[PDB]
């Protein structure tokens, strides 16, 4: 059982990174949250100066609600930011896995490689085809018909070709 | 019974090979099963975005 | 468009 020492330490220390953008995430969406509510707040109070007769009023209910809606959006967007961040770190840690687990693979495959070298694949086949070809050569010599033929025909097939004639004749 | 031992120490370091690509493959697909669920949810909010009259 | 049609 292997202690990865400092792979530990490492996913301890992206560990506390990883919470401390998500904490200050969480406060930002709270923060969000609120500014939201704010602006809800001013949009009635902008109703309510434009039923009561003071346009004026409206103007700035409106005006103070225009002003909390950017804020809100700048709250939004330093929060998607922040997500961004945090799926740039658990990226790079699944990066780094898979360059781990392909350079282990390519050390295997190497070792391999190594041991059965392609010379040594064509060595083989080489030897492979001389045998064959060497067996053909002698399971041939062995098989000439010029021993149980042994003494042919003078007249060369003459008297055979005659007896054919008279076989096929009967 | 001849002991092969190169050929056994060999075996166990492809097997460890083999374990650590098949558990980073795992892993990936597990990462491409949510994503494909957080497709679909965005999906799902461009609906209701189109719905409620915000394009 | 592709929503929006569906």
């Amino acid at each position: 059982m292997v202690k990865n020492w400092l792979f530990g330490k490492k996913r301890k220390e992206d560990a506390d990174a990883l919470a401390t953008l998500k904490g200050q995430q969480n406060r930002l969406q709270a923060e969000a949250r609120n500014l939201e509510r704010q602006s809800d707040e001013q949009k009635i109070l902008a109703s309510k100066m434009l039923k009561a007769g003071n346009k004026a009023g409206a103007r700035q209910a409106l005006k103070r609600r225009a002003v909390f809606m950017k804020r809100l959006n700048t709250v939004h967007n330093t929060a998607m930011n922040l997500q961004a961040q945090i799926d740039s770190i658990q990226t790079a840690t699944s990066t780094a896995e898979t360059v781990k687990a392909m350079e282990l693979g390519t050390k295997v495959v190497g070792e391999k490689i190594k041991t059965v070298s392609p010379e040594r694949t064509e060595r083989v086949m080489d030897s492979v085809m001389e045998q064959r070809d060497q067996i053909e050569m002698m399971t041939e010599a062995l098989s000439d018909p010029s021993l149980s033929e042994g003494i042919l025909d003078f007249e060369d097939d003459a008297a055979i070709d005659e007896q054919l004639a008279q076989l096929e004749a009967e």
